[PDB]
């Protein structure tokens, strides 16, 4: 008598209120989620399914409570921010992605780890090192080798390409 094939009504209401989705959209996302992960808990191996490193970094941000599983509430809220969030919401989310040790700063090495993963997944951009050097030249204002949330927000907003990439809604 499986009890998690659909959401409880109160949870449909909760999740609709916490995201940019309609009730119908929340239920549609659950249908697909539970089909692909009947346990209701998506683990790192499942999320994975060369992209290994970057999928693992994204997995950790989806995993809000850090218990090694992405449950639906986590899945749908991450989808909400990354697909439909405002520019500032998406920037806060991206900062969490890059801040690997959750200390409130993105170091050069933290960023390098992410950018390498993206690459693993034009001469002046042909290494992760070059890409990071450029980002830090543009965003690190006190030259201490790390980005505060403010440095990352303001730095990102200065660059038209970054603004474009974070200003989409359902990919458009
Ligand atoms: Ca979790
Ligand atoms: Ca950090
Ligand atoms: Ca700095
Ligand atoms: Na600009």
């Amino acid at each position: 008598g499986k009890s998690n094939s659909k959401l409880k009504p109160e949870v449909v209401e909760e999740l609709t209120r916490k995201t940019y989705f309609t009730e119908k959209e929340v239920q549609q996302w659950y249908k697909g989620f539970i089909k692909d992960c009947p346990s209701g808990q998506l683990d790192a191996a499942g999320f994975q399914k060369d992209p290994t490193k970057f999928a693992t970094f994204v997995f950790n941000v989806f995993d809000e409570n850090k218990d090694g599983r992405i449950e639906f509430s986590e899945f749908i809220q991450a989808l909400s921010v990354t697909s439909r969030g405002t520019l500032d919401e998406k920037l806060r989310w991206a900062f969490k992605l890059y801040d690997l040790d959750n200390d409130g700063y993105i170091t050069r090495n933290e960023m390098l780890d992410i950018v390498d993963a993206i690459y693993q997944m034009p001469e002046e951009e042909n290494t992760p090192e070059k890409r990071v050097d450029r980002i830090f030249a543009m965003m690190d204002k006190n030259a201490d080798g790390k980005l505060t949330l403010q440095e990352f927000q303001e730095g990102s907003k200065a660059d038209p390409s970054i603004v474009q990439a974070l200003s989409l809604y359902d990919g458009l």
